[PDB]
């Protein structure tokens, strides 16, 4: 009766991106092929509640999660969250064919130890049979992915504090690929291009090269928009909130562009340039067809122009909601201005439709 | 721990297999974000008396046709979505004990569903979905059950096995129609989400009217009239067999008297067919008009049949084309697909189930 579809298959999940400085919620639905944004909200975190990709203050995250639900105003209580790909170990091993799912699980629990740095008791294991081994029909190819149990369990607890349940623990790299596939309109078929996605966060910048939809390269750096925030704080005597608000609202003195924003803009360019060079010297690729700017920092005025000017590669700000429709309860202007920072959240929400 | 998704979920694309009374249709779709693509497509006629009405009679005959439709389609997919007719499915909402798991619920549902379903206890296939807490009593839950005869599932399951195919999903044809209809938004000049459309599927031995309001089916009527009538009229008049007459219909090498004595009278009979069925639906509810009439089925490819119906009923009419906004695989014959499009609605809808 598992095959029965006498009842129409009818199951959406919240896209919840937990970063170092904020919590982002996105809810999607679709009618045929066209997607629609049901709900959206962003909540700042208490400082040092989430350092790096690691949750430290559990209650602080839970509170942030609780409040972001209210502003989004949605009914959904199940969500998709993600761990960093840097925290996941992936390995392809071969196993005996003809094993049941339980037998396969038992063997993989015991032998995972042999394929993972982590101690055996602290590991969350995910697996997938790929098919029969090419060499030998007696064996199957098994994909194995592991991370420390702590990473899953801490996010479990964090969502629980907001009454939320993680139906799926995704990997940020996968979420990026899903939302990037929607940029095909904004770009030619995303299915035939080589594209450098530069996610410029607050404290973290990440280059992700995608060829025909699949990630083929990833590099990270401790560079981000907080650098711009801290320089506004220092020059004008503002707190983190005031300075962050000042970026968007633009109420700063005349010397802001030349003394603060442009030097930061240049640091962004140098950062992007070095990362591309690292990628070119890492494989067959000599060039990318496009650079897609992502993260809140990508909304900096004419940052895309500057990168085009200094690098010579077509650059645009990510907007996964270009073709989508909107619920009347969603602010079109707010979403549009925050669009490049919602790539991960959108990709997490797209996991509902896989 | 099935929350884990450390490995990316992928690769669950299913063949759309539309089994009718006279043919088997295969369609394979892929996706690139939201944009769909036609990967594979083939059509194989069925041996006579293999499928009468919606009932499979010659199992080996359907299996063999399925084997042959695979070769022509040239696909590596071995999993498929097949459908039963909605007339074979009963839908009922019943009230059950709360706190029971789904597995717990299914076992007990065998005993409880019997009172409400017109099928034998040991001969029924039951699908169910919990809706939520009962309004009458929050200690109980409302459960939607949909049932059909076990045989309808098993025979299509066996037919596919004979061709090395697996039925991963047994869909309902009405659901398949809704999925492919949602794609007509472009050609219809309006969003499928806000529109009222009467879909007239004119098959070989059957015509079916389906009214869709904002994307959902709110009415369905069917009759045993179809393109075989045209074929049977060609058979007798010119002394041609089923194959020759059916081939002549599309190719049309026929004698000058074909248009006035056979083709046009059939055109008019179709109009009479569509006309009555619409009046049935208007007199069945608030609706006094439909915005569009969508012609589906192979018989809908009769030239200017859409214009005739539009003029004689007064409602905008077009021939269904679910592949308008789709890229095509290089191995797929663009011309053949274009001419067979209105007959591929169900097959397209079945393949779209891969993405639900
Ligand atoms: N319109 C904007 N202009 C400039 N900077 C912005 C804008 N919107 C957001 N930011 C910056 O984006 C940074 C946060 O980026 P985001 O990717 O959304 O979170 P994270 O960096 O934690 O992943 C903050 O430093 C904020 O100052
Ligand atoms: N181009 C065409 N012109 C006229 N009739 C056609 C054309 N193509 C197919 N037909 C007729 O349409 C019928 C096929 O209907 P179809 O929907 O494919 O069958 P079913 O749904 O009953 O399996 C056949 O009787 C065929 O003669
Ligand atoms: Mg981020
Ligand atoms: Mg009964
Ligand atoms: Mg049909």
């Amino acid at each position: 009766s598992h095959m029965l579809g006498l009842i129409k298959k009818k199951n959406t999940l919240l896209g919840i991106d937990i970063s170092s400085t904020s919590v982002k919620l996105l809810e999607l639905s679709r009618s045929g092929g066209r997607y629609k944004v049901e709900a959206y909200a962003v909540e700042p975190l208490p400082p040092n509640a989430v350092v790096e990709k690691n949750i430290v203050e559990l209650e602080g995250v839970g509170q942030a999660l609780s409040r972001v639900l209210v502003k989004a105003k949605t009914n959904l209580k199940s969500a998709v969250v993600a761990v960093a790909g840097s925290a996941v170990i992936t390995k392809t091993i071969e196993m005996e064919a003809g094993l049941s799912e339980d037998e396969l699980e038992n063997q993989l629990k015991i032998e995972a130890d042999q394929y993972i740095p982590y101690p055996l008791e602290e590991v969350a294991i995910d697996f997938e049979v790929q098919g029969l081994s090419a060499r030998n029909p007696e064996r199957v190819d098994v994909l194995l992915a592991a991370c420390r149990k702590e990473n899953v369990e801490v996010r479990e607890a964090a969502l629980a504090l907001a009454g939320l349940t993680a139906k799926v623990v995704d990997v940020e790299a996968y979420a990026l690929e899903r939302s990037y596939a929607l940029l095909s309109s904004q770009l030619a078929d995303t299915d035939q291009l080589t594209v450098a996605v530069v996610d410029i966060g607050a404290t973290m910048t990440t280059l992700s090269v995608l060829h025909n939809g699949r990630t083929i390269y990833t590099r990270e750096q401790l560079f981000g928009g907080r650098q711009l925030t801290e320089e506004i704080q220092r020059r004008y005597g503002l707190s983190v909130e005031e300075a962050g608000l000042a970026k968007k609202q633009g109420g700063l003195p005349d010397d802001y562009d030349s003394e603060v924003l442009r030097p930061f803009k240049d640091a962004v360019v140098q950062q992007v340039s070095r990362s591309l060079q690292f990628f070119f010297a890492a494989g067959q690729f000599n060039d990318v067809d496009y650079i897609v700017l992502a993260g809140g920092t990508a909304s900096i005025q004419d940052l895309d122009r500057l990168i085009q000017q200094k690098i010579g590669t077509p650059t645009l700000v990510a907007n996964p909601f270009a073709d989508m429709a909107l619920n009347g309860k969603v602010n079109a202007g707010a979403l549009a201005s925050d669009a490049p920072a919602l790539m991960i959240a959108c990709g997490l929400a797209l996991r509902s439709f896989d």
